């Protein structure tokens, strides 16, 4: 369901779905080939060399300037990644966020006419058709390899000129280096109420957990109520800084690093914003890039910052709606919950670096199912979450730093 259709690297481009494309900003790059697993959604099965120029190449960390190279692995790394998806997806929660998602359209605040509504194309990307022609699309998230550092996982946006999309209300394309052929290993934080029987050795982070993260920091950011990533805190270990926005990604007791006092500002903050929005459409009388009609783009971003419109048209952010909008997106969707729906193990707080870095293949479901992760049912690896242990289920994580 969430992604209807199998997709093989090797099919075909048609123009549509499949597609050589160019991701405006990269300027001159030549074209790649992408996959469009849903609608707002795409899938480059490359190592990000492309969103920022000064990591041109591919020369706790790993690196590996063959990674990804071959079609196969761009196959294997294409069914992974729409694996995981579907397993979030199986979630209510997951069901959920997904749909904050694809409903996050970023904002048309391109325009400098205040009575124009207009792209900011830094959120669309050319398709190539099978003619040769181009044509802009509007997308609202692309997963893409990593760049050099195998394991550096992020949610990166183009920016603007002068406005700061992840954080103005108005939201930007994401694109999130993952990879689903990696998953890290933490360590069995043993506690007075932790089950005592619990396998053996470090156990590897279930890898639909790591995306979700991301899918989260992605969301934030599309809608541009992402915390400043200079908000941090500075937690007694010198003294290690956590920027607020992680901790709230992760949800859970790391969560309360951010007292009442900086929640409400946060949430004034962008209230502030929404109305900004609101008052934009209302001043709102042209749209240029036609394909569409302006009372259709309107509906659409009343529809994605749940606005209410009067008898005449003039649209108002309600505060109960946004209080609603807005706690779903950073106090239901977090980590922490998805470990719970999950019911895999996980590290207990964002604070948890421990070296170990295992190579996995999800893709066959003898390893690891939309349901079940790696703790496999009739199988044995399904208690004590042995499906994660990396010794007792040694076969799936093979040790590389």
């Amino acid at each position: 369901m969430f992604v209807n259709k199998q997709f093989n690297y090797k099919d075909p481009v048609n123009g549509v779905d499949i597609a050589y494309i160019k991701i405006p900003n990269a300027g001159q790059m030549q074209p790649v080939k992408a996959f469009k697993i849903h609608n707002k959604i795409w899938v480059i099965p490359e190592r990000d060399t492309f969103t920022n120029p000064e990591e041109g190449d591919l020369n706790v960390s790993y690196y590996d300037s063959t990674y990804l190279s071959t079609d196969n692995e761009k196959d294997n790394y294409l069914k992974g990644v729409t694996k995981l998806f579907e397993r979030i997806y199986s979630t209510d929660l997951g069901r959920m966020l997904l749909t904050s998602i694809v409903r996050g359209i970023p904002f048309w605040g391109g325009s400098t006419i205040d009575t124009e509504l207009k792209v900011i194309d830094t959120n669309c990307i050319n398709v190539i058709q099978p003619d040769g022609s181009y044509r802009s699309e509007e997308l609202n998230l692309v997963i893409i390899g990593p760049s050099a550092d195998i394991i550096q996982f992020e949610c990166k946006s183009f920016g603007h000129d002068v406005l700061n999309l992840t954080r103005n209300g108005y939201g930007s394309t994401q694109y999130i280096r993952f990879s689903p052929d990696f998953t890290f290993g933490f360590e069995e934080s043993l506690e007075v109420d932790t089950n005592p029987l619990l396998g053996a050795g470090k156990f590897a982070t279930d890898p639909a957990v790591t995306l979700a993260h991301e899918l989260i920091h992605a969301e934030h950011r599309l809608y541009g109520i992402a915390i400043n990533p200079n908000r941090v805190f500075k937690v007694n270990t010198s003294g290690l800084e956590v920027s607020f926005e992680e901790l709230r990604t992760f949800g859970g007791h790391d969560a309360k690093f951010i007292d009442s006092l900086q929640e409400n500002e946060f949430r004034l903050y962008y209230y502030n914003k929404f109305k900004d929005v609101a008052s934009t459409l209302n001043k709102a009388k042209s749209i240029i890039g036609t394909t569409a009609s302006l009372q259709y783009m309107k509906n659409v971003f009343k529809e994605k910052y749940l606005l209410s419109e009067d008898t005449s048209g003039k649209f108002s952010v309600d505060k109960l709606k946004f209080d609603k909008l807005y706690k779903m997106l950073t106090e239901i969707y977090t980590e922490d919950n998805f470990v719970n729906f999950f019911k895999v193990i996980n590290r207990k707080t964002y604070l948890n670096f421990d070296k170990a870095v295992f190579r996995i293949n999800i893709v066959p479901d003898e390893n690891y199912t939309i349901k079940d992760g790696f703790n496999l049912k009739g199988a044995n690896l399904s208690t004590n979450f042995n499906g994660q242990n990396t010794e007792i289920n040694s076969r799936n994580f093979t040790r590389l730093k």
